[PDB]
Order: structure tokens, then C-alpha cells, then sequence
């Protein structure tokens, strides 16, 4: 497959532009929202694309939710992430993780019960786990619970998951290895197994056909952006993309590449960075 996601909220470039603005390029397919930072108490942070409160202080984000809706009119797949390097969150048993099942599908999915709704009326389309704190309690669960959930909602629903690439992950494992799980956004960068360092692509693939609870789950090629976007990992040569995708897309199991993040990819140039791939992705295709 071709598809493209890009992590958009956090403004690693600090060029970040709205959520719309990302969507209204061809050069991106899937929108990961950055972060739900703070759970099971909700907390959201999209550094300055959303500043507005609740009276709590939940984050109440109204440009935010009308670009949802705009996105998904344009025929984007928009899930909330939740973690990120806040660390700001936990689970103590899989029954709390149940629980917090039914407070995000109320609160940002179809749910009816009467929740504060950061995005209004605007409904995600399911929900990144991208964990960070090496405490893997409840996620398992919690998935489970929200599959069931969907089921009640008027469109298809997705789960992922973003681990970093040495397999099992620390933070995510358990999640991939236990649930049903659509995307899994597999960081090869910051870490020895680097697309130029011991790239263990091949570890994911078994992990994909031989491990998974979803033996359909779609494995991307997770990327920085720019230079600038992670400590060490970042690609230029098309080079290696071309032989790299080239290698990996043979694959049923292949689902595309993943990018930290839109503010960085985009404004990168090398022609945006994003553009560059999403053709390498067709024309390897
Ligand atoms: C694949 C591409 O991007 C990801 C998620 N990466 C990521 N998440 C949270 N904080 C980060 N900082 C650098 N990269 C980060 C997975």
C-alpha cells in the first residue's frame, strides 16, 4: 500500500500550521492529533493550535474540530494520539482501562453519554497509542473494550499503535501482541535499528504475520521529518528510499510511511519532504 500519515500538534518545526492546511495537500492520508497527554484525568495538548479551556482547563478546541470535519470531507483519516513524552499518564489495572474505554468513545467518539467534548460535534476516526513511558498496563483492555464500542458508531473505526523499532517495545508491545490493532506506526529512527543502521523490518513482518491478533495489520515505515525533527535517523537519500521502499513494499503487510511530524515534513524542502515520499510510495507501488 501507499498511504501516508503525519503526526500534526505538537510543531516540532515550529511552523506549524492547522490541521486543515495539512489536509488540504495531497501528501497526506492519516492525521494522528498530538496529544492526548493526560489520562485517565483528560488532558490535550496541540502546542499553539489550541489554547481555549473548559472551565476544568480541558482543552476546548473549536478551529481544531471544524478541521476534523473539513479533513474528512477531503476523505482523511484523523485519530486522536494519545501519550507522548509528557509521561503524564498511567493505568493501574485493565478494569480502569475498561472504564477510560467508555470515556473516550463519549468523549471524543459516538458515544452519548453527556461529556465535555473538546471537538464539539466533530467525531474522530479512532485512536493512536503512542506510549512513551515504558508502563504497558491497561492498553491491551483498553482497545478490546473501545472494538466493542465501535460497533454503536456510524463509520469505520481505527486503532494503531507508534513503537520505536526494537521489537518487543517497551511501551506498546503487549498492545500490539494482544489486541486488535489496524496500524502500526514503527519508529526507525533514534535507535540502532535505523534504516541505515540494523534496519529490523524483517522482525516487524513476523511480528505482523505470526504474532499479531489482526493478521491484516498494516505496518509503516515511521520517519523524522527534518533534521531538526529527531536526534539522529533522518533520510535524504532517495537513494536508499527507492531501494528501502522498493524492499518493504512487496508486502501485503506494507501500509506506507509515517512522518514526526507534518510542521517538519512539510516545510522541509530537497520539494517538501512529504511530497517526495508520498511519490516514492506511488511510483514504487
Ligand atoms: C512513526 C512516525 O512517528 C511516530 C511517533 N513518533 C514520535 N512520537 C512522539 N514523540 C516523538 N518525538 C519524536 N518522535 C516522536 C511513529
Amino acid at each position: 500500500n501507499t498511504n501516508i500519515a503525519v503526526y500534526w500538534g505538537q510543531n516540532s518545526a515550529g511552523t506549524q500550521e492547522s490541521l486543515a492546511t495539512y489536509c488540504e495537500s495531497s501528501d497526506a492520508d492519516i492525521f494522528l492529533l498530538s496529544f492526548l497527554n493526560q489520562f485517565p484525568t483528560l488532558g490535550l495538548n496541540f502546542a499553539n493550535a489550541c489554547s481555549d479551556t473548559f472551565s476544568d482547563g480541558l482543552l476546548h478546541c473549536t478551529q481544531i474540530a471544524e478541521d476534523i470535519e473539513t479533513c474528512q470531507s477531503l476523505g482523511k483519516k484523523v485519530l486522536l494520539s494519545l501519550g507522548g513524552a509528557s509521561g503524564s499518564y498511567l493505568f493501574s489495572d485493565d478494569s480502569q482501562a475498561e472504564t477510560f474505554a467508555q470515556t473516550l468513545w463519549d468523549t471524543f467518539g459516538e458515544g452519548t453519554g453527556a461529556s465535555e467534548r473538546p471537538f464539539d460535534s466533530a467525531v474522530v476516526d479512532g485512536f493512536d497509542f503512542d506510549i512513551e513511558n515504558n508502563n504497558e498496563v491497561g492498553y491491551s483492555a483498553l482497545a478490546t473494550k473501545l472494538r466493542t464500542l465501535f460497533a454503536e458508531g456510524t463509520k469505520q473505526y481505527y486503532l494503531s499503535a507508534a513503537p520505536q523499532c526494537p521489537y518487543p517495545d517497551a511501551s506498546v508491545g503487549d498492545l500490539l501482541e494482544n489486541a486488535d490493532i489496524d496500524f502500526a506506526f514503527i519508529q526507525f529512527y533514534n535507535n540502532y535499528c535505523s534504516v541505515s543502521g540494523q534496519f529490523n523490518w524483517d522482525t516487524w513482518l513476523t511480528y505482523a504475520q505470526t504474532v499479531s491478533p489482526n493478521k491484516n495489520i498494516k505496518l509503516f515505515l515511521g520517519l523524522p521529518g527534518s533534521a531538526s525533527a529527531a536526534g539522529s535517523g533522518y533520510i535524504s537519500d532517495t537513494s536508499l528510499l527507492e531501494s528501502t521502499i522498493a524492499d518493504i513494499a512487496s508486502s501485503s503487510s506494507f501500509g506506507g510511511i509515517a512522518l514526526w511530524d507534518a510542521s517538519q515534513a512539510f516545510s522541509n524542502e530537497l520539494e517538501p519532504y512529504v511530497e517526495i515520499l508520498k511519490n516514492l510510495l506511488t511510483s514504487a507501488s
